[PDB]
C-alpha cells in the first residue's frame, strides 16, 4: 500500500476565515474541500514542502508558521501522514493559481463532513481556538 507524507497549510486571515480550495472530480478524495498542500518530496523538509505547495497552489509564501497537527490516516487504498501547518502570516494574496476553486470560509462555519475524513480532528481543534 502506497505511503505518503503530505504537507498542507491552514491559511487564516485576521477575520478568523480560512482559505479553502476544492479538489478535482478525478482526484483522490474527489470534490472534497481541502487545505492547500501536497506531497513532501525527497530531499525537502516538511517546512520546505508547505512553502512550495502553497506557492504552487495558491500563490502565497507562508512565513513564521507553526505545526498545528500531525496525524496518520489509512484510506481504503493508501496510507498518508498529514502535516497541518497553521499559516497566519504570508506574502501574497491567495487565489486559485492552478485553476481550482478557492474561497475564504469562516472557521466557525466549517463542516468536517465537507473535508477528507483525515481532517476531522484538525477541524475540531481549529474551532477550539
Ligand atoms: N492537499 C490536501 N490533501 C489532503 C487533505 N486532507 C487529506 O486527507 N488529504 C489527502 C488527499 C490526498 O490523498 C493527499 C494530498 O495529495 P495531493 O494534494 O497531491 O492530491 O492528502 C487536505 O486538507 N489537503
Ligand atoms: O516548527 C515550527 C515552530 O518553530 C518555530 C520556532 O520555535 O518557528 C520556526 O519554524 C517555522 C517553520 O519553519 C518558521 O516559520 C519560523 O520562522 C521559525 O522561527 C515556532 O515559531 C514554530 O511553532
Ligand atoms: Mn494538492
Ligand atoms: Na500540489
Amino acid at each position: 500500500m502506497k505511503k505518503l507524507q503530505i504537507a498542507v497549510g491552514i491559511i487564516r486571515n485576521e477575520n478568523n476565515e480560512i482559505f479553502i480550495t476544492r479538489r478535482a472530480a478525478d482526484a483522490h478524495m474527489a470534490n472534497k474541500l481541502e487545505f492547500p498542500g501536497g506531497k513532501i518530496e525527497m530531499g525537502e523538509t516538511p517546512e520546505q514542502a508547505v512553502v512550495r505547495e502553497l506557492q504552487e497552489e495558491v500563490g502565497i509564501t507562508p512565513q513564521h508558521f507553526s505545526l498545528f497537527e500531525k496525524l496518520e490516516y489509512e484510506f481504503p487504498d493508501r496510507h498518508i501522514t498529514l502535516w497541518f501547518w497553521l499559516v497566519e502570516r504570508w506574502e501574497g494574496e491567495p487565489w486559485g493559481k492552478e485553476g481550482q476553486p478557492g474561497e475564504w470560509m469562516s472557521l466557525v462555519g466549517l463542516n468536517a463532513d465537507d473535508f477528507p475524513p483525515a481532517n476531522e480532528p484538525v477541524i475540531a481543534k481549529l474551532k477550539r481556538l
